[PDB]
This record gives C-alpha cells, sequence and structure tokens, in this order.
C-alpha cells in the first residue's frame, strides 16, 4: 500500500559545527526496494561551509535499503506513521557530532527534519582543513535493546594522500507505532558525492544500501 517503487524525498537540515550555524535543504528521488536514492542539496544559510562536507552525508533514511525476505524490515513497516532516529558520531581526534531526524510520509514524499551539531574538531584536522575524499564501504550492525532498534558501525573516511580517518557511529531508531522487531543483521552502505559546486553549495548525493543476515 504505502511504500511505492518510486518515492520522493524532501528534507531540511539545521545545525552548527564548532559554533558556526548553517542550513541545507535537499530534494531527491529513491527506489526503496532496490535500496538506491539520490538528492540535490543546496546550502541556504551559513556562508560557504568551512568544514568537510563528508561529515554530513550520512545524515542526509533506512527505508532506502534492499531487504531480503528472511530479514524483518523495521523501516518499511513503520509507515505511514514513520520513525525518527538519534545518532552520535565520534571521530578519532575528538570531534563529536550529534544528529536527529524525524521522518514522516506525505503522499509519495518522505519529509525529513534534521538537526546536526558538531563540536571540538581541531583546526588542523582533516575536517576543518577539508582533506577528506570519500567514505569507505560502511557496514552497519543492527540489534534490538529495550524494544528499540540500535546500530553501531566503525567507519572510515579516506584522506588526500592516503590513510584513513576513523569515526564510530551509534544510532537509535524509534518507529512511531508498534512494529515487528528484527534479529541481528547488517546493512552495507555505499555513499558517494557524485557532483559538487566549488565550495559545495550544490551537492548531488547518492547512496546504495543492502541488508544481509547469516
Amino acid at each position: 500500500s504505502v511504500i511505492k517503487p518510486d518515492m520522493k524525498i524532501k528534507l531540511r537540515m539545521e545545525g552548527a559545527v564548532n559554533g558556526h550555524p548553517f542550513a541545507i535543504e535537499g530534494v531527491g528521488l529513491g527506489k526503496p526496494f532496490e535500496g538506491k536514492q539520490s538528492m540535490d542539496l543546496k546550502v541556504k544559510e551559513g556562508g560557504p561551509l568551512p568544514f568537510a562536507y563528508d561529515i554530513l552525508t550520512m545524515a542526509f533514511n533506512r527505508v532506502f535499503a534492499k531487504y531480503p525476505e528472511n530479514i524483518v524490515d523495521y523501516f518499511k513497516q513503520s509507515f505511514p506513521e514513520g520513525y525518527s532516529w538519534e545518532r552520535s558520531m565520534i571521530y578519532e581526534d575528538g570531534g563529536i557530532c550529534n544528529a536527529t531526524n524525524d521522518i514522516t510520509l506525505d503522499g509519495d514524499c518522505y519529509i525529513c527534519e534534521i538537526r546536526f551539531d558538531g563540536v571540538n574538531f581541531p583546526a588542523n584536522g582533516p575536517v576543518m582543513q577539508k582533506r577528506t575524499v570519500k567514505w569507505e564501504l560502511s557496514t552497519e550492525k543492527l540489534y534490538v535493546r529495550d524494544g528499540v532498534l540500535k546500530s553501531d558501525g566503525n567507519y572510515a573516511l579516506s584522506l588526500e594522500g592516503g590513510g584513513h580517518y576513523r569515526c564510530d557511529f551509534k544510532t537509535t531508531y524509534k518507529a512511531k507505532k508498534v512494529v515487528q522487531l528484527p534479529d541481528y543483521h547488517s546493512v552495507d552502505h555505499h555513499i558517494e558525492i557524485i557532483s559538487h559546486d566549488k565550495d559545495y553549495s550544490n551537492v548531488n548525493l547518492h547512496e546504495h544500501a543492502e541488508a544481509h543476515s547469516e
């Protein structure tokens, strides 16, 4: 009924990094059952962003994930009511970001309200000096605790010249109604900035995600 092969995305993000506030809006399309999506993002407030844009892209919805039939799909069941998530991201040099997302459905469009706040990134680190290039393949491990869905991952940005910059994700997902809870599974995420402006005021973002079990 509710989940169609082609859906739209409309999103706004408001946040701050190291005290510098900003606002981004996005428009996109995705195929939920194939686990693919794309969106065009425009910076609307916050000058030219002074930090590496890669710290944001995982914040810009696990309904866009190919789930096989032997894994319970916590996310596609949760609609039309929807779900929210809460996330903390801890980088190996002390920068920490918190984020929230409230995802509702309206017609064939997902509406996303995102808040993002990062602090304590050093001035000579790869985020403030924009020395990140892309995220490696990311494996999210999802499990259940106290009746909500949690997930961990240990991800890595590659850096210009080689080497990697490590970040640990912790997410809590909360469906806005009772749904059936899955078993321990994992989701592989491929995130790619396909095209960007000079100072990243216009970014075209793509993600591909599939779930796996045994």
